[PDB]
């Protein structure tokens, strides 16, 4: 039993809700919130910009130190950093950005990072401003993640389409 509320159950381990991941994180304070990161951990817009804003830019400050030490992430890769006021940890995961010409096949590799964590609050990787088809992202999530994932879909109209089209 966990403290996630109001989710629709898609499979044994995947759950979905129309919700603002910032507000969801602030309420649940999950062990792991997933950020839709880029390789530079520059949290300017989309989920990343919203999460970082909610941390009063502390996420960005921490991320800049991470990059200065370690260099950029790989597309498909991840790193674990602080969750600040939102979660214990933030798993920064880089899905491919279609608007940069990145290989959509890397979306599966991106979701594989979730399997290192028993329970996560997450967005649909590569959705929104990353330019991929969210129906495809949900399918890859369901077919790749084996741990317990609670998906927040910000857009209500998109949420309804993902549910109604879910196989
Ligand atoms: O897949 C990324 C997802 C896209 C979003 O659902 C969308 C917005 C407009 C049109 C269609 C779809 N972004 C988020 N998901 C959850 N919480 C969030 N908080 C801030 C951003 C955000
Ligand atoms: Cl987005």
């Amino acid at each position: 039993v966990n403290s996630f509320s109001g989710y629709l159950k898609l499979t044994d381990n995947v759950y979905i809700k129309n919700a603002d991941i910032v507000e969801e994180a602030k309420k649940v304070k999950p062990t792991v919130v997933v950020n839709a990161a880029n390789v530079y951990l520059k949290h300017g817009g989309g989920v990343a910009g919203a999460l970082n804003k909610a941390t009063n830019n502390a996420m960005q400050v921490e991320s800049d130190d991470y990059i200065a030490t370690n260099g950029p992430l790989k597309v498909g890769g991840s790193c674990v950093l602080s969750g600040h006021n939102l979660a214990k940890h933030c798993l920064h995961v880089v899905g491919p950005n279609v608007n940069k010409g990145e290989d959509i096949q890397l979306l599966k590799s991106a979701y594989e990072n979730f399997n290192q964590h028993e329970v996560l609050l997450a967005p649909l990787l590569s959705a929104g401003i990353f330019g991929a088809d969210p129906i495809h992202s949900l399918r890859v999530c369901v077919d790749t993640v084996r741990t317990n994932v609670y998906l927040a879909v910000f857009d209500k109209n998109l949420y309804d389409k993902l549910v109604s089209s879910f196989l």
